[PDB]
């Protein structure tokens, strides 16, 4: 089976890529190279069962292309920073809206039977149902992120009702692991590398969310493509977390001590109540009971993922 | 209070308009005429409490100047039709995620306090619960023109939690009356002006969608606005429809009724089951209970509304 990988060269990208490849699946990957990198994939580069396009998903042109002769396209090409929401919005509609837009209208014309998107919890904004289902509504994101993705979600559905194709939105919860260049983890790590006596906090250090492993990660999305073959929904959603939470606070202080640190925490208080900042939702917890059916279910909890994520990354 | 209401000229937009400038509000409409009139508001032209636009909302300083000075926003600019969805996906997503996501980097850089959409009930695609609640979930749009929408409304809600701003969509069912250019009975009552002997209808007739006559939905429109200052919620969801339903053969068979012909029906049989294009939800029946506990209802039901508007639409 043939697939294109959008954003194959990104953190949770390489790792699909990687896995597809195992598993013998022609791989292309469309990335333009903004945020993911050559390395985390040059393994492949040189298989005779990968091929590369470094490709702004913005160009039509160039998704048109790279969907041509694809059975499956996966497409986890987007900016994933929440933060960016009050200062770049056009960013964030750019890279979750507009081409995922364009990733469809390509679509349209072609023979591609099955789209994997990689939605966000934040579709939920703060939602009031914890753990939330898959149908809580209504769905009132509270970022410009949570709420582009949401965009990417309706279109990706009107245009598999249209034109026929089948696609699977996966809502994923905080994902970690080695090769990330983003999130909470990374950056207090590197804050420690440039200073061990204090960590500055963003917000109140309460908020608390849902963290998997990029491992489990990766199997649950194989094992909901698994199963989305053998279904019959023409469009299906799935939660895609952990079962239990973890704090700011409690992530720093096991980055701390992994890092062998015991820096002075410096929180800045946040907004909106304490958030980290505009549309960062402060509680979030996914049920995975849908996933679950499916056989799947996470090997490491939070902290676990957590902690073996700084040992992973500080091994780099 | 100002109030600017894009796409002011439309059916729907014409009439708020009217209301608008008779409740004493201070009225600016912004509209391309791209399917609007300057007859459906060229009355009030020479009122010093009125103001029009000629502009298309892809031109992002238009929108910045309409914006400019306003408190309130009534978003009713778009491409209402579903039927050209799987022809011009491109027109729906320009005419409803484009020029909302405009006016929503518009309302960042302004003092506009409200901004009130025209959402439409295929937001919940073919829903499964009837009548559908605005709860129903998970939104599985069917339609492009449907994903437009819905998409419209994430970035809504995104930016109004985002920038600080409250919003209220509207979910509207099939809306019908004077000023109407689109539809089922315009397109009816145009068909048996071009041949009185036969219908075609598109599908296999059996349709069935609940109806509101123009009169109640701006009504309602009102009634909701006014709650909705009155209320808390940053962003707030009401379905606005009729109580009732009725299928299109019944349509056909009172179009025929005012018109005093007897003609025969041809269905075309449709696609997908019998639908009347791709995209085009079969049952339509919104749950308006919440809409009714703020005093609001429709004086007519579906057969009513239904009967009014060809009345109307005969005398000229
Ligand atoms: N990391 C998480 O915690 C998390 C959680 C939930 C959902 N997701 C989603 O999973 C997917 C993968 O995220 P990630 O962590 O791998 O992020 P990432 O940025 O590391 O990977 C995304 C890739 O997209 C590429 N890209 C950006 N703009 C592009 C464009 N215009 N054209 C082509 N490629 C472009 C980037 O260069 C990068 O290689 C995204 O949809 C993200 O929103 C991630
Ligand atoms: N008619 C219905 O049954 C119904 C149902 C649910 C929702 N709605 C929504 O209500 C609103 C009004 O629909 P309507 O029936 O009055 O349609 P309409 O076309 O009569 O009115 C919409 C207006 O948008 C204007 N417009 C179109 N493209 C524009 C652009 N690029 N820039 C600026 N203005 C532009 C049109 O000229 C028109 O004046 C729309 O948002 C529609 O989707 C309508
Ligand atoms: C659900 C996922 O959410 C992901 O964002 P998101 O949760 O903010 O994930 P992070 O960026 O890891 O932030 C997680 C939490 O840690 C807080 N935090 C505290 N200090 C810091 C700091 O120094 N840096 C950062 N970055 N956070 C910090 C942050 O505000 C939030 O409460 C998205 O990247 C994915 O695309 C997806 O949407
Ligand atoms: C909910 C609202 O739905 C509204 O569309 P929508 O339901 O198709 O409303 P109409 O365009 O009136 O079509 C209503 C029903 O009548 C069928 N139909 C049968 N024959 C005809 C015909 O000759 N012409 C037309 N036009 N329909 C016909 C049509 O396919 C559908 O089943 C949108 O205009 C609003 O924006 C909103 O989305």
């Amino acid at each position: 089976m043939r697939v294109l990988v959008t954003g194959g060269a990104g953190f949770i990208g390489s790792h699909l890529v990687d896995r597809l490849m195992e598993e013998g699946y022609k791989v292309r990957v469309l990335d333009d190279l903004s945020a993911g990198s050559l390395k985390n994939i040059e393994g492949w580069l040189g298989n005779e069962n990968f091929e590369f396009i470094k490709g702004d998903m913005r160009d039509v042109e160039i998704v048109s292309k790279a969907v041509k002769d694809v059975d499956a396209v996966f497409h986890l090409a987007a900016n994933p920073e929440v933060r960016i929401g009050s200062q770049s919005p056009e960013l964030l509609y750019e890279t979750n809206v507009l081409i995922t837009y364009n990733l469809l209208n390509a679509v349209r014309n072609s023979g591609v039977k099955y789209l994997v998107f990689t939605s966000s919890s934040t579709v939920y904004g703060d939602a009031k149902v914890i753990p939330t289902p898959e149908d809580y509504a209504p769905l009132e994101p509270i970022s410009v992120f949570g709420a582009a993705k949401l965009a990417a979600e309706a279109l990706i559905s009107g245009y598999a009702h249209t034109f026929d194709f089948r696609a699977l939105i996966i809502r994923l919860a905080n994902i970690i692991g080695k090769r990330s260049n983003h999130g909470v983890i990374y950056d207090f790590i590197n804050k420690l590398k440039a200073n061990p006596n204090e960590l500055e906090i963003l917000g109140d250090g309460t908020q608390r969310k849902s963290y998997l492993h990029i491992s489990d990660t990766i199997d649950g999305i194989m094992k909901l493509f698994e199963h989305f073959l053998n279904g019959e929904e023409r469009v299906d959603f799935y939660n895609l977390g952990n079962e239990d939470w973890i704090t700011v606070k409690e992530i720093a202080e096991i980055v701390s001590e992994e890092m062998n640190l015991n820096p002075r925490f410096k929180f800045t208080g946040g907004v909106d109540g304490g958030r980290g900042w505009k549309g960062d939702v402060k509680l979030m917890l996914l049920s995975i009971e849908k996933a679950k059916r499916t056989g799947w279910k996470p090997r490491m909890n939070s902290y676990e993922a957590v902690r073996k994520t700084v040992r992973e990354m500080l091994e780099e």
